[PDB]
């Protein structure tokens, strides 16, 4: 089906209990504010921008928020226990993740799929702009997820290693930056604790792992992955020996990374939401006729 309204459930509505119309048929509000938030972002991402999103109280602002509270609004619909939305969340009883689709949803997968990838994508930005309750710490985990799609049988390839890295980095400094004092000295035990969980030692275990199961080893970790991890172990160390907090956010500075993951998004939009770039089609703006 491709009418983009939620007539396009008309024929399946009435055979779903009522909470699920609900979910279903909201995807259209869900798969709307996160396209036009999506949009805004790319469209605001070289500007001052560090000042203008915020979500505490300019034209352009006043917009962001409105379009901010909606999307948390919309979002709330879906009863999730977790920050990522999942094909469960929509359809309860019905589509289990890791399953193949229910027959009563055929010719509704790409739409539902791609409702909840910008949804999920945004939940991501919007918490690196913390514009969201989540603590950084909460980015990393989700990560993967929604930067390498399972068209795992997502590939995890160079663009997604660089940006990974700059994002594990920022979460040491944001680790950092919480439980810093006025002086520049970095507590120690601190250090420790989030070096250990954002470049842990067996991080090429967890790669493979995750894309294969408790029975994959290092032999399957691929050379995208192989590169990532070596940058990661050698990241952890030279970040061991760096004692000024403030030096540190210079080097790796706040602003030039939201710019960075905004023009990734930008340039990656096609393979995030549909799992393949393909042509240079925007998901953000269909021009097909």
């Amino acid at each position: 089906n491709n009418n983009e309204s939620l007539n396009r459930f008309n024929d399946i509505i009435q055979s779903l209990p009522a909470r699920t119309r609900l979910t279903i048929c909201s995807l259209c509000l869900l798969d709307n504010i996160s396209t036009q938030l999506l949009r805004f972002l790319i469209l605001n991402a070289n500007s001052p921008n560090i000042i203008a999103v915020l979500t505490d109280q300019s034209g352009e602002t006043e917009i962001f928020q409105t379009l901010v509270k909606l999307f948390k609004q919309i979002r709330m619909i879906y009863h999730t226990r977790s920050p990522l939305l999942s094909v469960h969340d929509v359809a309860p009883g019905l589509w289990f993740p890791n399953s193949p689709p229910p027959l009563i949803l055929r010719g509704h997968e790409a739409f539902i799929i791609t409702a909840i990838r910008k949804a999920n994508l945004l939940t991501f930005l919007l918490t690196s702009l913390n514009c969201l309750n989540y603590g950084f710490e909460l980015l990393q985990s989700i990560f993967l997820d929604i930067f390498c799609p399972n068209t795992q049988s997502g590939k995890f390839l160079k663009s997604q290693a660089i940006l990974y890295l700059d994002l594990k980095t920022q979460a040491y400094i944001a680790g950092l930056k919480e439980f810093q004092d006025e002086t520049n000295e970095i507590s120690l035990e601190k250090k420790q604790e989030l070096l250990d969980l954002i470049f842990p030692s067996n991080l090429a275990d967890i790669l493979v792992q995750r894309r294969t199961g408790d029975s994959g080893d290092i032999t399957l970790l691929t050379p995208s992955e192989k590169d990532f991890v070596e940058r990661c172990d050698r990241r952890r160390e030279n970040l061991k020996i760096v004692q000024d907090f403030n030096s540190l956010t210079q080097s790796y500075e706040w602003a030039q990374f939201i710019r960075e993951l905004l023009d990734y998004c930008n340039k990656n939009m096609g393979l995030i939401i549909w799992g393949r770039k393909g042509r240079g089609k925007s998901p953000l703006y269909d021009f097909d006729v």
